[PDB]
C-alpha cells in the first residue's frame, strides 16, 4: 500500500568482472515493484549503486559515494531481465566518478547513474 | 558475499501526511546494511524515494520521477531511527520537485536528496 517492504538483489548473475567494469543481471521480482506495479526507482538506484562499489572495488580503492545522480528514462517491468553496467569514468587519486547504465533485453536504457565518490584509501 | 539482498521499509511509522509534507520513521536493521556495518547508499536513497513519492500523493496527483540527485552526509547505523522528511519544493501543473532530508534522532543530516517528476495524472 502506501509504505511497503522493498528488496533489492534477491537473485543476480554476475556477468564479469573486469578493470573499471563490471556487468550483472538480475531480474524484476514481486517485492522489487512500487505501489503502480513498475520497477521502484529505489530498487533500480540500488542496483546502480551496489555495481558502482564493485567498479571501485575493481580500480584497487576503497571509496565511499558522496553524491549520486540518476535518471529514470524507461520503466522497469516485473519479469525483465535488467543488466547492469557499471565503467569507471575517474580513476583519481582523490576522487571516482561511476557511471552506470540499466538495459533491458530489447538493449532499451532503463536509468542511468553517475556517482561521485571520495577515495579513502586502498583496498588490502 | 560481494552481491548481497538489501531491504527496505521492513518497519516504518508514518508520522505525518500533510500537502506538500510527509514525516516517516524508520529503524535501521540488520537487510538495511552494506558490507561495513552501515546503511548501504541505495537503502538510504529508496527511503527518500518513496517518501517522496508519498509527497506527489500529497498535493493530489500522480507524478513519475525523472531525475533525482542525492548527497550523503554521514552514515546511518544499525539500531539508528531515521526521520524522513519530504517537502514539496515546487507544485507544478506539469512537473513537481520534492526535497528530502533524513536525519537521526539528535537532528543531524544523513542524507539530502532531491526528486525532479512529471505529473502523469491527478489522483482519482
Ligand atoms: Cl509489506
Amino acid at each position: 500500500n502506501h509504505l511497503h517492504e522493498i528488496r533489492v538483489f534477491e537473485n543476480f548473475d554476475m556477468v564479469s568482472f573486469e578493470k573499471g567494469h563490471v556487468i550483472v543481471t538480475t531480474e524484476v521480482v514481486d517485492k522489487s515493484l512500487n505501489y503502480y506495479g513498475f520497477a521502484h526507482g529505489g530498487y533500480i538506484f540500488t542496483l546502480c549503486d551496489q555495481i558502482s562499489g564493485l567498479v571501485s572495488i575493481s580500480t584497487g580503492f576503497d571509496a565511499v559515494t558522496l553524491q549520486s545522480s540518476i535518471n529514470y528514462l524507461k520503466s522497469g517491468k516485473l519479469g525483465d531481465t535488467l543488466l547492469i553496467d557499471g565503467r569507471c569514468v575517474h580513476d583519481g587519486r582523490t576522487t571516482k566518478v561511476v557511471d552506470v547504465t540499466v538495459t533491458n533485453q530489447l538493449k532499451q536504457e532503463v536509468a542511468k547513474a553517475t556517482f561521485t565518490m571520495f577515495v579513502t584509501g586502498k583496498r588490502k
